[PDB]
């Protein structure tokens, strides 16, 4: 037959056609990606499905029989560094995961997250002082990047002489170019360095951040975290803390930018703007694809995805479902979002869900309200979209401030 490669351009060219087409045909399909053959789940249903079976495996450390466990993500990174990135919740099982997430828990609270509204405001406030009133400006790069990275330094306790230089180090790793795999792997390695200082300076100078209380944090029943989980929570808090936010603010922003009927809407009704928020993740969900590893034989959908198998499921395509999402393609600040898989779904969701949700709507309102004239650089359809399955997003976002 003829399976697809999702490297080819029709998933990085109008790509929730291409989700649709393939949906109708089989909504868990066979395809090749970085030279392996995968399973792409499509169906909001199957999807559903998937993420809540557990015979579908998060840990890429585990080893099975004659079988060599490769989650694409870690494309180029030498096995010691992959190990660093994996050794958090997100690449556990329970009863792993369980206690891992238990001990975050108790200090990464809604407390700690409200207690940073009014110093995210201030930020927001400041980045917007410093762009001007007039001509155009890289919204991305001085502001949608910005905020979420200084939003996630100071929870974390990364000082001024740290932060940026993972800045070029977190892009490298976004994009999945077999070509560049070796400056993937170096890249990776960087931040690897870079955590294990900023472990070892917090463990000797501790303060109020998130991650000195996590040093100290332990449980009468599970203990505390040991010094890889340490250093592998603090990693993955740090590039998924700021990441995927940038993604939301910047994607956010184009949006209203090209439908000035929601736009209008939210700024009428600044109460719209939590639930266009949501919209914006459903529409268009930026960790478009999320992997697992069967363990054991699994079927989803009527089809029997074989052991030991690596499944893609599509959270992006999902929240596109016609069945699910009526008339998936339109966006809509009021339609309903219940349900939509960009936050995840079962065991693994979303931790930082309260923070990603303040920093879209400080920021949004902020821009929005402050440049009522803001309008798009460029014809809606020369933006460029990153290339990634991973995290999708925008780079470059040039916008008028002044109209
Ligand atoms: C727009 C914002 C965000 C989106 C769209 C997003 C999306 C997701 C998704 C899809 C998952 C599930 C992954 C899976 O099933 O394998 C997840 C997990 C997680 N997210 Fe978020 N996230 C966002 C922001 C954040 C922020 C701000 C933080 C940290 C401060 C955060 C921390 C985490 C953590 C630690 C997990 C793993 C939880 C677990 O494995 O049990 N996220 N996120
Ligand atoms: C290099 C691979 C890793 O990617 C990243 O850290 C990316 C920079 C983040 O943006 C990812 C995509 C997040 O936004 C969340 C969706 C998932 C995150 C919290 C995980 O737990 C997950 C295991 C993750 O660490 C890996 C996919």
């Amino acid at each position: 037959a003829t399976v697809p490669d999702l490297e080819s351009d029709s998933f990085h060219v109008d790509w929730y056609s291409t989700y649709a087409e393939l949906r109708e045909t089989a909504p868990v399909t066979p395809v090749r990606f970085l030279g392996q053959d995968a399973w792409l789940v499509t169906g909001y249903d199957e999807a559903k499905a998937a993420l809540s079976d557990l015979r579908l495996s998060s840990d890429p450390k585990k080893k099975y029989p004659g079988v060599e466990v490769e989650f694409p993500a870690y494309l180029g990174f030498p096995e010691d560094v992959r190990n660093y990135f994996a050794t958090n919740m997100g690449t556990s099982d329970p009863p792993t995961h369980t206690r891992l997430r238990k001990l975050v828990s108790q200090e990464f609270t809604v407390r700690r997250v409200e207690a940073m509204r009014p110093r995210v405001e201030q930020i927001t406030a400041e980045l917007l002082d410093e762009v001007g009133d007039s001509g155009v400006v890289d919204i991305v790069d001085r502001f949608a990047h910005p905020l979420p990275i200084k939003v996630i330094c100071e929870l974390l306790g990364v000082d001024e002489a740290a932060r940026g230089a993972f800045g070029r180090w977190s892009s490298e790793i976004l994009v999945m170019d077999p070509e560049r795999a070796e400056q993937r792997g170096q890249a990776a390695r960087e931040v690897v360095n870079f955590i294990l200082d900023l472990v070892e300076r917090r463990r000797t100078e501790p303060g109020d951040d998130l991650l000195s209380a996590l040093i100290s944090v332990q449980d009468d029943d599970d203990g505390r975290l040991s010094a890889d989980e340490l250093t592998s929570i603090a990693l993955v808090l740090l590039l998924a803390g700021f990441e995927a936010s940038v993604s939301l603010i910047g994607i956010g922003t184009y949006l209203l930018l090209t439908h000035p009927d929601q736009l209008a809407l939210v700024r009428a009704d600044p109460s719209a703007l939590p639930n266009a928020v949501e919209e914006i993740l459903r529409y268009i969900a930026p960790p478009e694809t999320t992997t697992r590893f069967a363990a054991e034989e699994v079927e989803i959908g009527g089809v029997a995805i074989p052991q030991y198998s690596t499944v893609l499921v599509a959270n992006g395509a999902a929240n596109r479902d016609p069945s699910q999402f009526p008339d998936p393609h339109r966006f809509d600040v009021t339609r309903d979002t219940r349900g939509h898989l960009s936050f995840g779904q079962g065991i693994h969701f979303c931790m930082g869900r309260p923070l990603a949700k303040l920093e879209g709507e400080v920021a949004l309102r902020a821009l929005f309200g402050r440049f009522p004239a803001l309008s798009l650089g460029i014809d809606a359809d020369d933006v460029v979209w990153r290339r990634s399955l991973l995290l999708r997003g925008i780079d470059h976002l040039p916008v008028r401030l002044d109209g």
